[PDB]
């Protein structure tokens, strides 16, 4: 493995975007993952749609949460593999309530045919994130709540709440570290990303980690 990866130099990271006041960081995880297998399979990189989740994801619970691989189950099974765009499907669930699915008048920025599962070890992860590219994961997120930038090291993990997007990481750092990006805004920690330190499962972060799968 490198000894440090970084998606978002590759350009195959969009803009830190806003969740608001809504559960729906599962769904912003799952379309950042989307969004940057569609890029490294060599793509305008492109702004897919959380609404579009949020709002037609007969599995989960729209703006009260849910899972990245039970929405890659959706866009597949529901949907076809077909994503649309941000532009063509705006978020509005940003202070926390939950509009209509509406399938019309929107148009497809990506497709996907599958997800993936990948093991809860650590040296595993830094091996599929450095080949494919941004991870899908979950993590305790009681600490981010008081973050505030650098390199987490003392981070409560004792249970999975959050669905965030894992980008990239550094071993070459005293303590290495993970490039976590998140759906708070840019207002938030290192402008809407936090580091948070590898190799001790902190926050929980090898527990559930996923991606979906293009062509
Ligand atoms: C289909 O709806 C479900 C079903 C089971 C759930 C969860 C949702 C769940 O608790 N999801 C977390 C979540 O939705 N967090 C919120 C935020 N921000 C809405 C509160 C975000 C989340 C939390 C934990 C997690 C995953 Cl993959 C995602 O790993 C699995 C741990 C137990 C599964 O908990």
């Amino acid at each position: 493995a490198p000894a440090a990866v970084d998606w978002r130099e590759k350009g195959a990271v969009t803009p830190v975007k806003d969740q608001g006041q809504c559960g729906s960081c599962w769904a912003f995880s799952t379309i950042g993952n989307i969004e940057g297998q569609w890029q490294v399979a060599g793509n305008p990189l492109v702004s897919l749609s959380e609404q579009m989740l949020v709002s037609c994801d007969t599995i989960d619970f729209g703006c009260g949460g849910g899972l990245m691989d039970n929405a890659f189950n959706w866009i597949v099974n529901s949907n076809g593999g077909n994503v649309f765009t941000e532009a063509s499907y705006p978020y509005v669930s940003g202070n926390g309530e939950q509009p209509q699915c509406q399938m019309n008048g929107h148009e497809i920025g990506a497709a996907i045919t599958d997800h993936v599962d990948l093991p809860q070890d650590e040296d595993a992860i830094a091996a599929y994130l450095a080949e494919n590219g941004p991870l899908a994961i979950a993590v305790d997120a009681t600490s981010f709540m008081d973050y505030n930038g650098g390199i987490l090291t003392s981070c409560t993990s004792e249970q999975l709440d959050h669905g965030v997007l894992l980008v990239g990481y550094n071993d070459a750092s005293n303590p290495p570290y993970w490039i976590i990006k998140n759906s708070w805004s840019n207002m938030w920690g290192e402008d809407g990303y936090i580091r948070i330190e590898k190799g001790t499962n902190q926050c929980l972060m090898n527990q559930a980690v996923s991606s979906a799968v293009v062509g």
